[PDB]
Formats: C-alpha cells, structure tokens, sequence
C-alpha cells in the first residue's frame, strides 16, 4: 500500500537527518596529546645534555620522525 | 553511527603511530657507566699491588664474576 511506502520514506528521512557531533574536537585533542607526549620524551635528553655541559651540536637526540611533524 | 566507528579507527591508528625514541642510547649509556664503575673499583687493588712491589701472580684481586662481561 502507498501509506506503508510513505512511512518507509519518512523513516528513511528521519534516519538520514541524525545530528552529527563535532568529531573534529576528539581527533584534534588526541593528536595534540600525542604530540605532547612525543615532545616531552625529549626533555630527558635535553636536560641531561644541559646538565652535562655539552653544546648544541654535541647533544645527540634519539628523535624519530613523527607523522604529525610534532 | 558508522562515522563514530571510523573516528574510533582513526584514533586507534593515530595512537599506534606514536614516535618511539631510540631507547638503545639510554641502555647503552647505563651499561657503559656500570662497567666503568666496576672496572674502576679495581684501581685500588692494582695501585696497592704496584706500590707494594708484588708480582702479577701475587696480586689477589677481589673481583667477582659479573654479568655483562666487565
């Protein structure tokens, strides 16, 4: 019957109009936290170099490239 | 809610791709420092033997077998 198909169309329209949360916040926060951890890992080597009296060129960083450029 | 699951998958991929610093440097430095300390501990015995006039076979080392290889 026509009314059943119209109800199906209405249900499809209702489902398609679901509110989408701003998922950008979660991804951005996770990426910033990952960069936070990655950059804070270098604090140990930087502090040891500074307290050892080494120059900038003599401080060996164990840095590996990060895909976030952080 | 497919977008939510794909955001979850993206977050998992972001977390799994964290940059790992070269931890080999820390372990190597610690092991070399420990070997330095253990080998320098024998300087007292060697100096005492030399200043006493003992031969190589008469110098009693207090050395104990060590992991690593000294």
């Amino acid at each position: 019957t026509l009314i059943e198909l119209m109800i199906v169309v209405a249900i499809i329209g209702i489902l398609a109009a679901i509110a989408i949360p701003q998922y950008q916040n979660y991804i951005a926060k996770s990426q910033v936290s990952r960069v936070m951890s990655e950059t804070g890992s270098l604090k140990t080597v930087i502090e040891t170099c500074i307290l050892d009296g080494k120059t900038a060129a003599n401080c060996e960083l164990g840095w590996t490239n990060s895909n976030l450029l952080g």
